[PDB]
């Protein structure tokens, strides 16, 4: 009856204590998780890259457990990726990454310059002190998303409400339904909308690129555009507030962000490894016998990709436990790895990049406006975080 996977934080911003440990002795080894479910844990870095990239793994997993129950929820369909083995992932992904290029995502620098400076321009206007998560970490990441979906101004006020109320976890079963049907009437109408007049957005791209094959029908593309959504909004959220949290917190390391602005994008990437917010890790299933680091997997058993533990094995980077943005960036597993690794990466890069310049530099002397240790964090969701962030500045 194999061991509880260590799950509390004596330091909020750091791993769960007992994960070092068990990563140094055994980066494969069993475990019970928090459904009550007993599977492989896998915690060091090589192994869970080895891991990710073996599709021998499926993603369609026989147990949630991250969850109270074992119980996998309802899934989506053609276009939504998360729960699609290959083929079918793989050509949908490949139909998808036709038109969700990193061109397209590079193109959306000056869209996400103008929502960071008006979401800005709104904090300011108010003054001192404000919710940060609220009013700018939850904000921006759902008004990108609208931008590449095509979203005239004039609807902004709508999609933004919608999306904030389909992200939020104070809420019953009923109203988080109610929440998700709404939204999908949303990208509904936006989906005819953009057949009837189609407009340089990824949807418009989506609705006239190119399928052999008969796959892109209004269905295809709700699944996209929900996945999109959903997939782009809480991850970055959360690393907007939990990194402003953790950069606030580290007077050191943002001393040497305001003496050294270049190292935005080696903080990013710091932030990224650091905090790992899916600290739950990857869920896949043999689909046949495999062997991982020396220990055998036997179709048909699951295992746990212990993204965050990875993150912080010293084999992968040296003194894994210090917050250090002047690191030169390494590969690290915030965004997955193999075939289902993060599609949108490079957009949530130039987010955070521009969340992160934009917000220390009009913002001089930011600071909690409470203690860390009275900051409320995300002990149980599948993205880490914290519910809110009071701040001031000068
Ligand atoms: C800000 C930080 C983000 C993180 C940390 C993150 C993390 C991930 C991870 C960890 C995966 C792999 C899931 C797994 O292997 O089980 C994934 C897939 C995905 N991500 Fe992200 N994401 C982030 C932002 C974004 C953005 C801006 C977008 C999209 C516009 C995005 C869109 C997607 C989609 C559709 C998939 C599934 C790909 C597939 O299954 O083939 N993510 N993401």
């Amino acid at each position: 009856d194999a061991p509880t996977v260590p799950k509390a934080r004596s330091c909020p911003f750091l791993p769960p204590d007992g994960i070092a440990d068990i990563r140094a002795a055994a980066p494969v080894t069993r475990a019970t998780f928090t459904s009550g479910h007993e599977a492989w844990l896998v915690t060091g870095y090589e192994e869970v890259r080895a891991l990710l990239r073996d599709s021998s793994f499926s993603v369609q997993v026989p147990h949630a457990l991250a969850t109270q129950d074992g119980v996998v929820t309802q899934k989506p369909g053609r276009g939504s990726l998360l729960w699609q083995d290959e083929p079918e992932h793989t050509s949908d992904r490949k139909l998808l990454a036709k038109e969700f290029t990193v061109r397209r995502m590079q193109a959306l620098r000056p869209n996400i310059q103008r929502i960071v400076d008006e979401h800005l321009d709104a904090i300011e206007a108010r003054g001192g002190p404000v919710d940060l998560v609220k009013t700018f970490a939850n904000a921006v990441p759902s008004m990108v998303i609208s931008d590449l979906f095509g979203v005239p101004v004039e609807r902004r006020a709508e999609f933004q409400d919608i999306a904030e109320a389909m992200m939020r976890v104070d809420q019953d079963a009923a109203a988080t339904e109610a929440a998700g049907m709404r939204l999908g009437g949303l990208l509904y109408q936006l989906v005819q909308e953009r057949r009837a007049n189609p407009g340089d957005d990824l949807i418009s791209a989506l609705i006239t690129t190119e399928d052999p094959d008969g796959v892109v029908d209004d269905m295809f593309l709700m699944n996209a555009a929900g996945t999109l959504l959903i997939a782009a909004h809480d991850t970055t959220a959360c690393m907007i507030g939990l990194g402003t949290a953790l950069l606030l917190d580290s007077p050191d390391q943002l001393a040497l962000l305001r003496e050294d602005p270049s190292l935005v994008g080696n903080a990013v990437e710091e932030l990224l490894r650091y905090l790992t917010i899916g600290q739950f890790g990857g869920e896949r299933v043999a689909t046949r016998d495999v062997e991982l680091g020396g220990v055998r997997i036997a179709k048909g058993e699951q295992v746990v990709a212990h993204v965050l533990a990875a993150d912080f094995d010293p084999a992968f980077v040296e003194e894994p436990e210090r917050f250090d943005i002047t690191r030169r960036p390494a590969p690290h597993l915030a965004f997955g790895f193999g075939a289902h690794q993060c599609i949108g990466q490079q957009l949530a890069r130039i987010e955070l990049q521009i969340v992160f310049e934009t917000l220390f530099r009009r913002l001089p002397g930011l600071r909690l406006a409470k203690p860390v240790e009275e900051l409320r964090f995300r002990h149980d969701m599948v993205f880490y975080g914290v519910h809110e962030l009071p701040v001031t500045w000068h």
